[PDB]
């Protein structure tokens, strides 16, 4: 089962993917996941990604397509992050990286910047809480480690605005790509509401998968 995730920041698609994966035993391979990964560890395939998170901006196509190829190779899967852009998508189809569902996050642009500010992390696992809607079972607390949570260096909602307005210009064409390939008979296409509960978008997707 190949599953695409696509929806503006903050959405949700990282929240549900950690239910996908702990289920139906499908990998997440998280983009952001993976550069913030590379980035601590000084890798050479995404240390490059710094200064360009830092600045709420995308990082270039082919970095991002090396990177996505690699980890594919070392494997179902579920893609959360990327494609993020039509070259990357393109790209996909050019390697012959069939998807069987993309579904798509709703989510009014007026709840983004607000949600992204209660975001915590435990950076290690990627798991993520919030700290009123999804909040750890111990404050501040990872529920696994039991380690301090973090808050992203690009959460700050001056780069929250900025990835909103990227996500617009580059990735929202996306929803358009990937219903043409639904109409194509290529993809399942589904649309979730992303406004609703954790618990009940997980069980809408349920119905979907």
């Amino acid at each position: 089962m190949r599953i695409i995730l696509l929806g503006a920041p903050g959405a949700g698609k990282g929240t549900q993917a950690q239910f996908i994966m702990e289920k139906y035993g499908i990998p997440q391979i998280s983009t952001g996941d993976m550069l913030r990964a590379a980035v601590k560890s000084g890798s050479e395939l995404g240390k490059q990604a710094k200064d360009i998170m830092d600045a709420g901006k995308l990082v270039t196509d082919e970095l991002v397509i090396a990177l996505v190829k690699e980890r594919i190779a070392q494997e179902g899967f579920l893609l959360d992050g990327f494609p993020r852009t039509i070259p990357q998508a393109d790209a996909m189809k050019e390697a012959g990286i069939n998807v069987d569902y993309v579904i798509e996050f709703d989510v009014p642009d007026e709840l983004i910047v607000d949600r992204i500010v209660g975001r915590r992390v435990h950076a290690p696992s990627g798991r993520v809480y919030h700290v009123k809607f999804n909040p750890p079972k111990v404050e501040g607390k990872d529920d696994v480690t039991g380690e301090e949570l973090t808050t992203r260096k690009d959460d700050q909602e001056e780069t929250v605005r900025k990835r909103l307005v990227e996500y617009h210009q580059m990735t929202a064409p996306l929803i358009g790509y990937y219903s043409k390939e639904a109409e194509a008979g290529n993809t399942k296409y589904a649309k979730v509401d992303g406004t609703k509960p954790v618990a009940e978008v997980r069980a809408d997707l349920e119905k979907i998968l």
